[PDB]
């Protein structure tokens, strides 16, 4: 089961006031315990796909193929929980029963692509998606003009002002928002399938304002307006025999993160000169990064003026901040568990009064954190509950039961690749010398408990094999 946690951060901001919104975060899961709020509750033991933020909605994609958005407001309280829902969620309105297999998002309109390859089209003022009465199968306005109505769509990439979608023919179309009807004849094309992206396929895509980005199979590839238009798919100078992790854009250029046998680095490219114009190392050992399944690595980012989120191979939250020379500080860790899929979008903020310190924008974070409930009895020092817990595994043990249950507690990590027992050690680590001198959970009892539960994980049963 999951829990989902909401996030918010004035724009322009830092990184670590952004690393700071998470260490905010990842107190109350060990400190309040606190239950879930019912109209996401029925999202915690469903299986999500793919979380997204539109202008005044968040809305939701399941593995099991449901879609269902929901309209938010922020608190007054982090104006100055930062973000209250509403209590009517919006399950879509699926009259024909046909699952969906992506979503992406405008400015004035939800988008999602079906199982069939349709494309929809559901304005966030409407109850209900269009549909054409003359052709059941169409269900977005423009797709005609698109040639999308005859083109099975596969992949979606679209970001506020801008649309881009692959074919399963491989023929790339985009399209813009309504209000940029008027602008959209130089920027739009139908279902084509350029030249210069035939020999790989369109493994995904990555939208902004200004252009789209593919990443194929062995090459990117990107055209559009520059960071002046790049009017055919230009080749990026990727270096040969190297493996491509994950990939995203902004404003500033191309980030992208670049294996290249053990080693791992970070880039920075410049659609100029079509070439890396930073690359930096992390401080860490590179195969931490890589983790237990490199496919996890990711680079979310908020849009455009972004702050950046790495993940690592077992899905952590990488804690970056620049340092004083502009490399890569040591990582400020965060203590939370995994994070299975997190949504991203940028919100106006000119609903404030007009002499705010908050500024006109913050970047809205939404996030799928994993329930690792007996780690956090361990971050929480209750020792009695992680008595209880290894009591409960011993009889799993005995009954032949909740075995699976077992190993995945065994495997569980939070951030920095930490096991149980790196959490019980950082966990016992004193924090001043007044208290050496001298010599929620108070810090007497939390060193003296953690303690306890450090001998008593090293003397179960339940552990011994491991």
């Amino acid at each position: 089961m999951t829990s989902i946690h909401f996030v918010v951060h004035p724009l322009p901001g830092t990184e670590d006031q952004l690393n700071d919104r998470l260490r905010e975060v990842s107190e109350k899961l060990n400190k309040y315990n606190l239950n879930s709020h019912p109209p996401l509750n029925v999202l915690e033991q469903a299986t999500i796909k793919q979380c997204v933020v539109g202008p005044n909605h968040a809305a939701f994609l399941l593995e099991d193929g449901r879609v269902c958005r929901i309209g938010f407001s922020v608190q007054p309280d982090r104006l100055e929980s930062p973000v209250s829902l509403g209590e009517d969620l919006q399950w879509w309105p699926d009259k024909d029963g046909t699952k969906f297999i992506c979503i992406g998002a405008l400015y004035s309109e939800l988008l999602a692509v079906s199982s069939k390859g349709e494309l929809y089209q559901w304005k966030w003022s409407e109850s209900e998606p269009y549909r054409n009465a003359q052709n059941p199968s169409l269900h977005h306005p423009r797709a005609t003009f698109l040639g999308l109505t005859n083109e099975k769509i596969v992949l979606l990439s679209a970001n506020s002002i801008r649309a881009t979608v692959a074919t399963e023919n491989n023929k790339v179309a985009t399209w813009v928002d309504e209000t940029l009807s008027s602008v959209a004849s130089k920027l739009e094309h139908t279902a084509q399938t350029y030249s210069e992206l035939q020999g790989e396929r369109i493994v995904s895509l990555h939208c902004c304002a200004l252009y789209t980005c593919a990443q194929l199979e062995n090459s990117l590839y990107w055209w559009g307006v520059v960071p002046c238009f790049q009017r055919t798919p230009k080749k990026l100078c990727i270096p040969e025999k190297t493996e491509i992790l994950a990939v995203n854009v902004d404003s500033k250029g191309v980030h992208a993160v670049l294996k290249t046998g053990n080693w791992v680095r970070y880039c920075i490219f410049d659609l100029a000169t079509g070439k890396a114009e930073q690359e930096n190392n992390f401080p860490t050992s590179s195969i931490a990064f890589l983790g237990q399944n490199e496919r996890n690595v990711a680079i979310f980012t908020a849009g455009q003026e972004s702050p950046i989120i790495l993940r690592d191979g077992n899905g952590t939250i990488y804690p970056m901040a620049k340092d004083c020379m502009g490399g890569i500080r040591d990582p400020d860790w965060l203590d939370l568990p995994p994070i299975s899929s997190l949504g991203m979008g940028v919100h106006s903020l000119i609903n404030l009064p007009a002499n705010s310190t908050i500024k006109k924008k913050a970047a809205v974070i939404i996030m799928a954190v994993e329930k690792q409930t007996l780690m956090q009895h361990i971050l929480r020092c209750d020792y009695e509950a992680c008595r209880q817990y290894l009591m409960n595994l011993e009889q799993a043990v005995v009954l032949e039961q909740n075995l699976q249950m077992l190993q995945t507690f065994i495997s569980h990590r939070c951030d920095g690749n930490r096991n149980i027992l790196h959490a019980c050690v950082s966990v016992c680590f004193p924090t001043s010398n007044k208290e050496t001198k001298e010599e929620v959970v108070e810090s007497k009892d939390r060193k003296a408990n953690a303690h306890f539960i450090l001998k008593l994980l090293c003397d179960s049963v339940v552990l011994q094999p491991y």
